[PDB]
């Protein structure tokens, strides 16, 4: 919501309400069950410092509803983005902060599923989700030549934390996309340095991690198909539910699938594939890390207001060798926002 | 406050800062504590005209202590006392799920009008009487329109199973019927749910389900605001020993509230209040008092915005009481800004 | 940004969001890595009647800089958190958690693109923010004298778990004059040591005790300022080889700041600073901080800038507490509504 447009900046406060229940048997499902309410906050405040030069900047907090006021208040609450920049003209844009990877942008395709979806964009995890301390230049059109091709280079600070789940080292990534009459074709690829306390972990041998997807896309006359393919090296995190073990896949195959249609009236329905696939699995070999179908639906009352109930379809094997969940999971959520 | 109003949909970002201070002898055996208690809320109460009959809304609230310093016990009471989404349709009634007040504080909230402390028996994260997590509530205001000030509610609780017994809780149902007439307020709620097997292993009350009700009378006109509260809960009420260092639940507890107030047309408006919850059956105690005072206060409200208040609590414990509650009085004074 | 005014009530919503970068060895003086981090808060007045008007202010740090894990809170703070009254020319009272009456005066040197300002250390009785103040402020003197301002400050006892951000009842003041860009400041502040306090193996006193005073010029796209303070039992203290931790029996603080305001943007500044801690329990005197500062700030407008603070670190590679002796450089982007 707009809240104040005086003297040349724009500052746009937004926040949504979820109310959400996950449905399960029961610990070895997809998603779990119980209560998932949760709240969003943030602004997006920008000022025209001239008719070429425009300085923005962007924070969202989420607010996790599904916990008690004693002990455990703030378990789940994060700072997603936080992140300010420049833009000039045709020239592009820099912003520095906690950001989206390069990476996602590729993956971002898949990625529009009612509640799950998009499974391979794990957060802090190198290009594929949010990460702190990213310098992104991004240019739209080509310097404003080519109408629809987009591109963006992407360099990664090293985050030395105390767990090798969250930690990164120097590293550079970018995207290529281009778009005409509704079509989308994408390219994304990084790579960085493994911290030397996510070297010392059991699962994943590697000096340096990759990620890299591509992705199709039709976005028009109410239909949204896309289809992402990508492939990841020593970068997506991996734990061994059994032993409680813990570190990284040395090499995972993923792939996504979305069929959507957008009624007039407001209801779109929701049919998806995902499955991604570890292979090289220390002592394992190869064991799946995502399966599964997807049937949902999105009802919008307006721009304010949706509900929506999605149904994973899980695929995982009752005897996976990683432990992951087998079970289906249904999500019930009813959200507003502004 | 109203932020913004554009294209069928409203949205009001409130918040308070409260200077507060409570008073007490020392204070681990008064009734509230002492030392700073400087608070800030924050929060927004959405809602869309969907159309003429339909209505999409939202709250969230949040809870900032002032009283910490920014060190390891930075976040030390924050919270989210409020997240939900719901539906309001036409004379059907209207329906939202997430964190909510319990369907009995509906009734508990007769006599919760004390400048600071008040309504004790209405404990966060417990069952039906307080703020709590994943509630799927249907109000119906008007009883379908038919009945002007006849309003009832039912309201359906998940499964918690948090870590501590204290904050978790089982699949239970409630409901509450209130009637309004001419500023009059009588009301009855009713709530009980399955306690999860944690709840069960601890020591301090056995029982298959936790049962909480409370009944209500308010007048609410010509500047005077009397209440009365009286409930019974088994197996609901957290209680701790301190000799112990053990906790559990009441049996049986038995509450009143009483509220006298009257509001002067300059902003002035003293409080005075009774409240008495004693614990019936507690194993290896028997009967046992867990609150019991006399209240003394007076708020002045400046205008919707500003307003500074006193609270003096008349301590009625002894200082002999098995479970080892505090025997001493507390006061505290309130500077509040709010928008 | 005046989010709300209808009535006689003004909101104004204000929050930043900055991206800050520490360049460093890998030991040195800020750290080294992703700082970045945002604020946010509300500044609401209401104008209760012609001559008393009412007031609140709330502000909470969430940093950038960590992951979504266990450490998604790790710097998460709440830095103001008062209301209060101020009536016509009498002054104002409020009380929360607010400055400390000897940052007024800390508040002349405390003017550098990210760093400077080392002596206002957060929960330090007088010097920075701290908890639970209740503070009366009068400017201009009941309306007599145009530029004397002054405060007095009672600070409650705060039995925080650690003697680093605890503290007992205390009072505390300050008197500012400024005449024609010119201004000169006092402030002091004494209090009762928490009994954990006492038994911390580095400083004794039976009280802490704060006081500074300030200069400077601002006027002309010019700012000079000059602040000098000592401390008694108030400096934390921490050795890294021991690990153990303190507070300094004595500090010496000298402060210098020069900057100039160029019209088009830019604006540079170099400072000074240095605390010398005196007869601190098995080291002696040893000085906490000592460095000369080059840095500059680039305002495209009100809501946007960038800077880059450059820090030359006098502490010596064998320093005695373990001081950091490296350099550190931050680089920063922010913008603010
Ligand atoms: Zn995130
Ligand atoms: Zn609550
Ligand atoms: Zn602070």
């Amino acid at each position: 919501a707009e809240i104040y447009n005086k003297d040349g900046n724009k500052v746009d406060l937004y926040g949504k309400a979820v109310g959400l229940h996950y449905f399960s048997k029961g610990e070895n499902s997809y998603g779990g069950n119980g209560d998932m309410t949760y709240a969003r906050l943030g602004f997006k405040g920008e000022t025209q410092i001239n008719s070429d030069l425009t300085g923005y900047g962007q924070w969202e907090y989420n607010f996790q509803g599904n916990n008690s006021e004693g002990a455990d208040a703030q378990t789940g609450n994060k700072t997603h983005l936080a992140f300010a920049g420049l833009k000039y003209a045709d020239v592009g844009s820099f912003d520095y902060g906690r950001n989206h990877g390069v990476v996602y942008d590729a993956l971002g395709y898949t990625d529009m599923l009612p509640e799950f979806g998009g499974d391979t964009a794990y957060s802090d995890d190198f290009f594929v989700g949010h990460v702190g301390g990213v310098a992104t230049y991004r240019n739209s059109n080509f310097f404003g030549l080519v109408d629809g091709l987009n591109f963006a280079v992407q360099y990664l600070g090293k985050n030395e934390r105390d767990t090798a789940r969250r930690s990164n080292g120097d590293g550079v990534g970018g995207s290529i996309s281009y778009e005409y009459e509704g079509f989308g074709i994408v390219g994304a690829y990084g790579a960085a340095d493994r911290t030397n306390l996510q070297e010392a972990q059991p699962l994943g041998n590697g000096k340096k991690a990759e990620q890299w997807a591509t992705g199709l896309k039709y976005d028009a006359n109410n239909i949204y198909l896309a289809a992402n393919y990508g492939e990841t090296r020593n970068a997506t995190p991996i734990t061994n539910k059994f032993t409680n073990t813990s570190g990284f896949a040395n090499k995972t195959q993923d792939v996504l699938l979305v069929a959507q249609y957008q009624f007039d009236f407001g209801l779109r329905p929701s049919i998806a594939y995902t499955k991604s696939k570890a292979k090289d699995v220390e002592g394992i070999g190869d064991v799946d890390l995502v399966n599964y179908f997807e049937v949902g639906a999105t009802y919008y009352f307006n721009k304010n207001m949706s509900t929506y109930v999605d149904y994973i379809i899980n695929q995982i094997d009752s005897d996976n060798k990683l432990g992951v969940g087998s079970d289906d999971t249904v999500a019930v959520g009813i959200v507003y926002q502004f």
